[PDB]
């Protein structure tokens, strides 16, 4: 698909070109990385005997029998997540972008924690329904944005993030899944969150249209899944600092009945939102912001 001729201004160009590279990596960065390989061969034998492993250990095809299902279920997510949208969805997502409410006052720290506190409260009844809990992710919210103004995201910063937005889980808990729709391996997870750190970043500094980079990263920081709990409220909190930072209103949640496409399902039928389609839909939502 040649993009050149049509006209662009969110840099959508740049964005498709950060894409590519990326997903021309994707096998060396993901599929060939040995922790990875490693980690998918240490959990495969989890479930084997107990007697087969050490028989299969001859066997010339097992540290690639122990590798097929992680990395085919990796490649899904990929073709679901990257970005590479028809010459109608590209427009699409143009015209979209225009229509999108954004406001002109220099909000400060307490109204931006606010506005994703309260975004993030009406994804969940149980923080509607438990202050206790509302004010202490309201703190978790406000340290991300206070650490990370005016810097370079880290995924330092989004481990704080998240721990901070786990208050409801006992101390000792798990930062990091150990193992597990179908999310991404523990390692693939934790090597595509770094990439989508540097995706976040270097989007900023290219001006690419915060709008579609926040879509994208809700998408794949969904599709990824890295930590043991709270992936769903680091994942709105972030994509949230992106919007406010551009002077979009925080998005709260795709419809209950398109929440599900857009990742992989390991059900058959199950309709597959595509990543145009997620881009789209979320800009869609964002619009009707206002009203
Ligand atoms: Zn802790
Ligand atoms: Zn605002």
């Amino acid at each position: 698909v040649n993009y050149q001729d049509l006209e662009d201004n969110l840099n959508l160009k740049g964005l498709i070109s950060l894409e590519d590279d990326r997903n021309a990596n994707f096998e060396s960065n993901v599929l060939k990385n040995e922790k990875f390989l490693d980690e998918a061969r240490e959990i495969s034998k989890k479930s084997i005997p107990e007697a087969t492993v050490k028989q299969m250990s001859h066997l010339p095809e097992f540290d690639d029998i122990l590798t097929e299902g992680a990395k085919k279920v990796e490649s899904r997510i990929n073709k679901a997540i990257t970005f590479r949208p028809s010459v109608e969805e590209f427009s699409e997502i143009q015209d979209l972008v225009k229509t999108l409410p954004k406001t002109k006052v220099i909000e400060d720290l307490s109204t931006k924690t606010n506005e994703i506190t309260e975004a993030l409260a009406a994804t969940s009844k149980t923080i509607q329904r438990t202050p206790e809990l509302k004010e202490q992710l309201k703190t978790a919210i406000e340290d991300f944005l206070q650490n990370s103004q005016g810097k370079p995201l880290t995924v330092q910063m989004i481990e704080n993030l998240n721990h901070g937005l786990r208050p409801d889980e006992g101390e000792g808990r798990l930062l990091y899944k150990k193992e597990n729709a179908v999310f991404s391996s523990p390692e693939a997870a934790k090597i595509q969150l770094a990439e989508t750190v540097d995706f976040i970043n270097r989007a900023k500094n290219e001006g690419i249209e915060p709008s579609v980079v926040g879509a994208l990263v809700y998408q794949r920081l969904i599709a990824y899944h890295p930590f043991a709990e709270g992936n769903g409220r680091m994942a709105r909190v972030i994509v949230n600092k992106i919007l406010l930072d551009a002077g979009y209103p925080a998005f709260t949640k795709f419809s209950d009945e398109f929440e599900p496409q857009i990742i992989p399902q390991t059900k058959a039928s199950t309709k597959s939102a595509t990543s145009s389609e997620v881009v789209v839909e979320f800009l869609k939502e964002l619009a009707k912001k206002g009203s």
